[PDB]
RNA sequence: UAAGUUAUUAAGGGCGCACGGUGGAUGCCUUGGCACUAGAAGCCGAUGAAGGACGUUACUAACGACGAUAUGCUUUGGG
């Protein structure tokens, strides 16, 4: 949905990379393979509501 | 202790030979080049161009690829 999915990426996805870009600098973060993942899927999001419009 | 005569020494050097350094010629190689044949094809830009700066990765000087959706995203077919 448009606004489902404006929410989604919104607080989520974008929040959530705060705060393990904000835990890695401080060094207590691992599981690296966690900020790639998110970064992608807020790609994924914004390219459906481009198509769709 | 007479008259006469002729040798070793090599501080260093010369020639020959043996065995080592320095140096990168020669031989054998090719990820790079040069001269051509045939067939495409011979422009891009204000709907922002040709070239650039600065950025993007788990840590990342710099080369390639990408542009805040940043070492990539979607979809349609090959594997």
């Amino acid at each position: 949905l448009t606004t489902s999915e404006i929410e989604e990426q919104i607080k989520s996805s974008k929040e959530e990379l705060f705060n393990l870009r904000f835990q890695l600098a401080t060094g207590q973060l691992e599981e690296t393979a966690r900020i790639r993942t998110v970064r992608k899927t807020i790609a994924r999001l914004k390219t459906v509501a481009r198509e769709r419009e």
